[PDB]
DNA sequence: GCAGAACGTCGTGAGACAGTTCCG
DNA sequence: CGGAACTGTCTCACGACGTTCTGC
């Protein structure tokens, strides 16, 4: 079982970003007296290129769950289904877990509670109504809340299982201090939710060159969740800008400039997976860009380093950058390198 | 002259299941 | 009977910026 404190951050980190704790009912025309057997799941989404990634994961979980290359729609999932799985897994990413960890707890209760519940409809209904909180604490606020408690006391009480009085408690409308674990987790839940990324701004008011490199990497999310945003930005530092809105519901976070990236990036490259190739190109523009602001040739060279981060960034099909081919040209016809 | 902050935004890349097929 | 695997998708929650707006 010994998987790594940094592996548990980081994967936690991840399906905090890109994956999925749940809970669920399934029903059973077969079982015997309760024809529900409740389901329970975590899982790790990606688009189909970045399988290996999953895998990856797949093989540290002990090879635990079941691997999909693609699901149908060029994208792919790892689902970890069941109790025997999910209550040797689980143990291992609950420290880390920030933003679904009480899902997790969740989850891990009602493996606690399973057995006794399995043949009482009281204590069945009574572990519904966790089922019920999971898919809630998965809910916006404006969404319909989870109905499952009452349309299985419902379902007990004409099934005869139930007799008066019926249960219960369901809503019834009828310097650093970055360390290892906390890198690790970062860089989970930025190669999810985040994003690094480089580009050429226009300055239309420069000495020769009238381009600027801009460098940065983001943490995007949900407005309500922004508070773990608040987190990860105390936690670094306290370095760039946060949006509780930025005017769609949708909270961010973003870390501009060589000079925050220069202190955090070291800190999450030798955790990060899916964007370490991004990470560390940023680092090398940081390290040749003292050079290649008086150079339009250093500055071109280094042009395709924003090519080939913004490259990275693209599945192989999509048209790739050429910042490099529209500088080139214009640095000819204004006669800067001929 | 320099560069970060803030604003706004296509076009997908996810989340979180519900069903349904296998399976000892 | 018991429950996990595999199929399939609807609805946003993201990404990765182009823009432009301050700030010394
Ligand atoms: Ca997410
Ligand atoms: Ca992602």
């Amino acid at each position: 079982n010994t998987l790594q404190p940094t592996e548990a951050a980081y994967i936690a980190g991840f399906l905090d970003g890109d994956g999925s704790i749940y809970a669920k009912l399934i029903p059973r025309p077969d079982y015997k007296d309760i024809k529900y057997q409740v389901s329970l799941a975590i899982s790790f989404i990606q688009r189909k290129d970045k399988f290996p990634y999953l895998q990856d994961i797949y093989d540290q979980l002990g090879k635990r769950g079941n691997l999909r290359k693609d699901r149908g729609d060029g994208i792919a999932d790892y689902t970890i289904i069941g109790s025997t799985h999910l209550s040797i897994i689980l143990p291992d990413l609950v420290p880390y877990l920030r933003i679904k960890k009480k899902q997790a707890n969740r989850i891990l209760h009602i493996i606690n509670l399973y057995p006794q519940a399995q043949k009482n409809p009281s204590k069945f209904l009574d572990l519904v109504k966790i089922v019920d909180d999971v898919q809630n604490l998965n809910k916006r606020a404006d969404e319909l809340k989870s109905t499952n408690y009452d349309r299985l006391l419902e379902e007990f009480l004409k099934a005869g299982k139930i007799e008066s009085s019926p249960t219960g408690s369901g809503s019834g409308s009828k310097k650093n201090t970055l360390q290892p674990t906390e890198a690790a987790y970062i860089a989970g839940f930025l190669d999810g939710d985040g994003s690094i990324y480089a580009k050429l701004i226009p300055r239309p008011d420069y000495k020769d060159i009238k381009y600027q490199v801009s460098l940065a990497i983001s943490f995007i999310q949900r407005k309500d969740k922004f508070p773990y945003l608040q987190d990860i930005y105390d936690q670094l530092g306290k370095r760039g800008n946060l949006r509780k809105d930025r005017g769609d519901g949708i909270a961010d976070y973003t870390i501009i400039g060589s000079t925050h990236l220069s202190i955090i990036l070291p800190d999450l490259v030798p955790y990060l997976r899916i964007k370490k190739k991004q990470a560390n190109r940023i680092l090398h523009i940081i390290n040749l860009y003292p050079q290649a602001q008086k150079n339009p040739s250093k500055f071109l060279d280094l042009v395709k380093i924003v090519d080939d981060v913004q490259n990275l960034n693209k599945r192989a099909d999509e048209l790739k950058s050429t910042n490099y081919d529209r500088l080139l040209e214009e640095f000819l016809k204004a006669g800067k390198i001929e």
